[PDB]
């Protein structure tokens, strides 16, 4: 009982996910605009039967889902494609008008493999304050892969109980190094890996690695007791600068 451009919602989402082809989302705040945009994009959906499923989504009720398509919050109408298989997101520029011509070119590019998957990132923080350096996807290379510095990097999730138990100690470690004679050469850093796409393949949280100066292709994964004392030892034993 459903039209070519269906409705993406609580009842329909799992079938869209199990269909095994990508899903294009037409976000609009009102049903009227949803219908207008559906009519404009229908010939694209028609041409892509069996290759991409298209659907409308209620941006009033489900606006927060735009973020999970690496779209910007609260800028509608909006369009994006989700490659379910590879978990990749292809947002369409929300400063641009959604038209038949623009979306057709975007979709053709997608099918042709001509668009690079978007990268999820928090923004670069304006100021670097607090003794633990905040890493996001956009500054990972610059901070973590800085070949002149021994970089301790914690990959964490905010919903994780273990990460919460580590936080105060990891902070105390950062404050210690920031006041030490090693403040020039040791970096103590953290990254919310659920809010940033990072290169590392993380199996569970928290994970801590050392990326030593001059050996950035051989990070060392930490597997000790997670005490401040044991982390200092780890840094001194595995870092280029033997910094403790």
């Amino acid at each position: 009982g459903s039209p070519l451009i269906g409705e993406i919602g609580p009842e329909t989402y799992s079938d869209y996910m199990s269909a095994g082809i990508p899903l294009a989302y037409i976000f609009a705040e009102t049903a009227e605009e949803r219908k207008e945009l559906s009519d404009k994009l229908k010939p694209i959906a028609e041409a892509q039967r069996g290759v991409i499923n298209f659907g409308t989504i209620d941006a009033k009720a489900f606006g927060a889902h735009a973020g999970n398509l690496n779209l910007k919050t609260d800028k509608f109408p909006a369009f994006a494609i989700q490659e379910v298989a590879k978990n990749q997101k292809f947002p369409f520029d929300q400063e641009k008008e959604i038209t038949f011509e623009a979306i057709k070119a975007f979709v053709d590019d997608f099918v042709a493999g001509k668009i690079e998957p978007s990268i999820k990132s928090e923004p670069i923080p304006e100021k670097q304050e607090g003794p633990v350096t905040v890493v996001v996807a956009k500054n990972y290379n610059e901070i973590v892969l800085d070949d002149t510095k021994d970089v301790l990097i914690e990959f964490y999730a905010p919903w994780c109980g273990h990460c919460k138990a580590l936080a105060p100690k990891y902070e105390e470690l950062g404050a210690l190094y920031a006041k030490s004679e090693f403040k020039d050469r040791v970096v103590i850093a953290k990254v919310d890996a659920t809010a940033n796409d990072v290169p590392d393949e993380i199996q569970g949280f928290p994970t801590i690695k050392l990326y030593p100066a001059g050996a950035k292709g051989q990070p060392v994964t930490y597997s000790g007791s997670r005490t401040v004392e044991d982390l200092i030892k780890f840094i001194a034993e595995n870092g280029k600068y033997k910094a403790a």
